[PDB]
């Protein structure tokens, strides 16, 4: 299968985690297209993937404020083309603040209000993503799974 990868990191926490599930979904075979949030123009962005994964931090502190980069297609996520296409999203946070990766939540809740189909339970770091290895494997592993 084909599948896009679009994330949005500030200390590249969220980077690191977006290339460790791209190393895993291309070792399994499938192309994969995996671009920083800064590149990308909303419209039609995700047509012809049968998979899209969105990846984003969460800033603000005492409200929510998505990752910089990130807020444009945020914005513009009706030109995307996801009604009907099967997504999944991740991110970095830290659970001492109030919203923890409320980012994720934010972005899947848009992406059912727009008919996508969420394949699984957004992944939802806390700290350092390296240290979480084995969960983003694990995760990655998951979502093949359930395409
Ligand atoms: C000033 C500041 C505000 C932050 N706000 C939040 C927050 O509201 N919720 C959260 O889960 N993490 C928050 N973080 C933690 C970041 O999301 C976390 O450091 C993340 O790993 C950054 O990922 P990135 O390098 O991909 O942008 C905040 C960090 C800073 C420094």
């Amino acid at each position: 299968p084909k599948a896009l990868i679009v994330y949005g990191s500030t200390t590249g926490n969220t980077e690191y985690t977006a290339e460790t599930i791209a190393r895993e979904l291309a070792d399994a075979g499938y192309e994969v297209d995996s671009r920083d949030a800064a590149s990308v123009e909303a419209g039609g962005l995700f047509e012809g993937f049968d998979l899209v994964l969105l990846g984003c931090s969460t800033w603000g502190d005492d409200s929510i404020e998505l990752q910089d980069d990130f807020i444009p297609l945020f914005d513009s996520l009706e030109e995307t083309g996801a009604q009907g296409r099967k997504v999944a999203c991740f991110g970095c946070g830290a659970s001492s603040y109030e919203y923890f990766c409320g980012a994720v939540d934010a972005i899947e809740e848009k992406l059912k209000n727009l008919g996508a189909e969420i394949v699984q339970d957004g992944l939802r770091i806390d700290g350092d993503p390296r240290a979480a290895r084995d969960d983003i494997v694990g995760w990655a592993h998951d979502v093949r799974g359930a395409i």
